[PDB]
């Protein structure tokens, strides 16, 4: 086990005992540490640093390694930093990393300084270097006035570090860059024995370290067994204009190319019958036939399920889309509520009112939205607003609040069956063909579709850019629009000529059916592995192939009604907020309601004002009455459905205005059948999710965030349970099956039952071609095969430590992790200059 020092920001500052170390390096040094930071640390947080001891005033002299945030930004863009200030140069010189740190990821942060060349490395890649400082750090005469601290700063401001510190190593000379990539391989070399000044152990803390100024000892943790190696493949983050992993160019291309990834899917959709004991049976039958005819050519058929609601109470009320009962009486003209019945019982607070909102109908019905696509019938006042649909990337895609709302008069009637097809396409992740030219904000909008592209507009190349036009002809020049797709189902053109979905849109329809709506289909086969396996290691006798998990992300045998969907491969249990509340006046307008802090995060642009996050202060129609937070502070009580021994808690605070560090005045973790534990004020960044490791002796069932800030916005919150939580005890992990171009021994696929997604093959002969395919089988129902990895044994490949101009590689850093100087496609990034066969990128 590796001892670890967790600093919680709760007054834990260590100091080096004088007896342990004879003298701190003065001329040259090399400080390296495995630091696992957590979201929302102090602005100039220090993980370690040598500071003046004799001087009692502010002591920026010496050096400090940690995390710093840009002054011009302050609230966001926090990057690893290393600030050194010798007695010669008046101003401290700060090396700042190139990327904002990743909380929860073990990062090997190192920094060397020998004479003048001071360099800062992250995970072995030199992310900064400078020569501003020169000469020895300080005169030896006052060398006794320099002392080393961990997770703190000498100043009284208390620059506390929040996160884990695994190991700390201190040399007296700047080690070569190649050491850091091979820090675990340079195991106490004989030649550098005299240079190894310090090697912190941390198992006994009292033996080597003493708390600074009565502050408590930082918590001591021990790793039970060897931890999994750091992930070698970076996640497929969505593009700038995308919103999901199915908007990525690589996965989209794989779905367009590999036709098994567009197989026969049979969706299930539910229809809430609306007819006197409005929507008759003929409407349902005709609409179902039209839907099947318009969607079966794309290997998507639909099964009809009609849910008859014999509640006359809901039968009589007019259901209005987006017209909440509380909107009436706001001194403004609301287009959604210009109904005769909204201005015989028009009182919103009456149990027998004749008008209702579709949200209320959804909440009252609470239909099974986990296995069905529910269709609702709300009569919208607007004649042009036929209906609405829920995005896959919205928090309510599969919950009872999701589905399609369609006007009864436009459902199943001849000449109007294509509106439901449009809305269903909206459900399955399809934007409007006029996205980027009609639905564009400004001329600088990246999503603007000037040329057929997979990253702008509706994220489809086949769909040419066209303005929103009702004519079934190429629009007039407003930029020209040749070959406008007025025949596409996702255009505002009438039924008579919108007929087809382009292959790109069909690939999208299938990608989002596998990703989010897997449960809707009747297939028990787990979703398909999105990207083909890639080779991460090769020898003269063995080949190692790594593969991503199923696109849906479910790594367990998904049984209907079970919790296996949210269980990680090691038994962890991740769950978002299930309920919310606020002791401030619960605004009835429906905006910034506690339900906005429920489910997965929704804020598209973090750290800017948004309508998808809870917020106390924001009142639209009361400008003079700027209600401030009470003395007790505005509170948000997020309740999680299932109590579990919490491992971690994450708050998505995506906005705030108070420049003080006390935006979160307190964070009271609520246990079950026990008292609540207060965690005191915590710092947070608007762009990063604040993270807290829960050291609590009980089952956490909620969190009560107290805030003195009026404009703070909590977009969502997540609770991660202890590994091997019981909630997933009955769940069965998903195994994997691998097939090769030649049949394996006996010809059967190899069964990889592990959870780190790696397979080693020893039956490979040099010079032969092999085709690797992977299935994530579960429960005996074998899934779909992955796209084929074609590799000739011995051939060069990315992430093999050898640059090859033959294959177009530039920086083959030896790993498939992007951002570490070179991309996973073995391509030089901006500002990086990777040199040497084991490429060592640098700014
Ligand atoms: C729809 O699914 C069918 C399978 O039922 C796919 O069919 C194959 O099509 C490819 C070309 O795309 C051919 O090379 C194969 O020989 C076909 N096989 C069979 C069994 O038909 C079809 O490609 C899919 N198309 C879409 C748009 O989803
Ligand atoms: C959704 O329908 C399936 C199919 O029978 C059922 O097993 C499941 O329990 C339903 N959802 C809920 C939340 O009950
Ligand atoms: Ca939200
Ligand atoms: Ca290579
Ligand atoms: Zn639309």
């Amino acid at each position: 086990g590796l001892p670890i020092l967790y600093f919680s920001g709760r007054r834990e500052r260590l100091l080096l005992r004088p007896e342990v170390l004879a003298e701190i390096p003065r001329e040259a040094f090399t400080v390296e540490a495995w630091v696992k930071p957590e979201g929302g640390q102090n602005n100039p947080a220090i993980i370690a640093g040598v500071f003046d001891n004799c001087s009692h005033t502010v002591s920026d002299k010496g050096w400090a390694l940690g995390i710093r945030s840009g002054k011009d930004k302050g609230k966001r863009d926090a990057r690893f930093f290393f600030s050194l200030c010798t007695d010669r140069v008046k101003k401290a010189t700060i090396l700042i990393s190139h990327s904002r740190y990743q909380p929860g990821t073990w990062t090997h942060v190192a920094a060397t300084y020998d004479g003048r060349h001071m360099a800062l490395y992250v995970d072995g890649t030199q992310v900064a270097s400078s020569l501003d400082q020169s000469g020895p750090l300080n005169s030896p005469f006052m060398a006794s006035c320099r002392s080393l601290l961990l997770g703190g700063d000498s100043s009284e401001d208390g620059h506390y570090f929040r996160g884990h510190l695994g190991t700390l190593v201190f040399w007296s000379t700047a080690l070569p860059q190649s050491h850091f990539q091979h820090s675990s391989q340079h195991s106490s070399g004989e030649e550098e024995a005299t240079d190894l000044v310090l090697t912190a152990s941390f198992e006994p803390v009292n033996t080597e370290w003493v708390p600074f100024r009565d502050e408590k000892y930082p918590r001591l943790e021990v790793l039970q067994g060897f931890e999994p190696e750091p992930e070698i493949l970076s996640p497929l983050q969505p593009p700038l204009c995308g919103q999901t992993v199915c908007d990525n160019v690589e996965l989209i291309s794989q779905y367009n190319g590999y036709w098994p990834l567009r197989g026969e899917k049979v969706i299930r959709y539910q229809v809430v019958n609306i007819c006197d004991d409005i929507v008759s049976e003929e409407q349902i039958r005709l609409q179902h036939e039209a839907l099947n005819e318009a969607f079966s050519r794309y290997n998507i058929s639909w099964q009809l399920s009609v849910h008859q609601v014999h509640n006359s109470t809901l039968r009589h009320r007019v259901v209005l889309v987006n017209c909440e009962p509380s909107k009436i009486g706001n001194d403004h003209c609301d287009p959604e509520c210009e109904h005769p019945l909204t201005g015989t019982c028009f009182d919103p607070d009456s149990p027998k009112r004749a008008y209702m909102s579709v949200k209320e109908l959804k909440e009252a019905l609470q239909l099974n939205s986990t296995h069905f696509l529910n269709i609702y019938f709300a009569s919208s006042v607007r004649e042009d607003l036929a209906g609405a649909a829920t995005w896959p990337w919205d928090k309510d895609a599969v919950t009872h609040l999701g589905g399609i709302v369609l006007s009864p008069a436009y459902y199943g009637m001849p000449g109007h069956t294509d509106t439901m097809i449009h809305q269903v396409g909206h459900v399955l992740g399809l934007y409007h063909v006029f996205k980027g030219v009609s639905e564009r904000e400004s001329c600088n909008d990246p999503c603007k579709e000037t040329v057929p592209s997979m990253e702008t507009g509706d994220l489809c190349a086949d769909t040419a850019p066209t303005p929103k036009s009702e004519l079934c002809r190429e629009p007039e020049p407003t930029t020209r629009f040749p070959g406008a797709p007025f025949t596409n189902y996702m255009s505002y053109t009438d039924d008579n000529c919108t007929d087809n979905f382009t292959p790109n849109q069909v690939a999208r329809m299938h990608c989002y059916l596998d990703l989010v709506y897997q449960q809707w289909t009747e297939s028990r086969k787990p979703t398909p592995i999105p990207i083909p396996p890639m080779v991460i290691g090769q020898t003269n006798k063995s080949l190692t192939i790594h593969w991503l998990p199923p696109i849906s992300g479910v790594v367990y045998d998904r049984a209907s009604g079970s919790l296996c969907g949210a269980c990680t491969e090691d038994g962890t249990f991740r769950q978002y907020v299930h309920t919310a509340s606020s002791r401030r006046v619960c605004d009835s307008s429906g905006y910034w309601t506690p339900e906005e802090a429920v489910g997965p995060p929704d804020v598209d642009q973090p750290c800017e004002p948004s309508l998808q996050a809870w917020s106390p202060e924001v009142h639209l129609y009361h400008m003079n009455m700027t209600v401030p937070c009470p003395t007790e502070g505005c509170s948000l009580e997020l309740l999680f459905q299932h109590p579990v021994q919490a491992d971690t808690l994450t708050l998505w605070v995506t906005s705030f205005f108070m420049e003080s560090s006390q935006v979160l005045f307190d964070t009271e973790i609520l246990l079950e059948n026990k008292e609540s534990v207060h965690l005191g004020p915590l710092d947070t960044f608007c762009d990063i999710p604040l993270t807290i490791k829960l050291h609590v002796d009980g089952k956490v069932s909620g969190v009560k965030v107290y805030t003195f800030d009026e404009r703070i916005e909590i977009d969502a919150a997540l609770l991660t349970s202890q590994p091997h939580s019981p909630l997933c005890s009955g769940c069965r992990p998903v195994r994997y099956q691998v097939l090769r171009d030649p049949p394996f021994a006996s010809g059967l696929p190899v069964v990889v039952t592990h959870s780190h997604r790696k397979f080693t093959d020893v039956e490979v002969t040099p010079g032969q071609m092999y085709q690797y395919q992977v299935l994530a089988e579960a429960g005996g129902e074998l899934g779909e095969a992955s796209p084929p990895l074609n590799h000739i044994h011995g051939a060069p490949y990315c992430g093999d430590g050898k640059v090859s101009e033959r294959l177009g590689e530039e920086c083959d850093d030896g790993d498939l992790v992007s951002g570490d100087g070179c991309s996973k496609v073995c391509e030089l990034e901006e500002g990086f200059n990777c040199v040497g066969e084991p490429s060592l990128c640098y700014m």
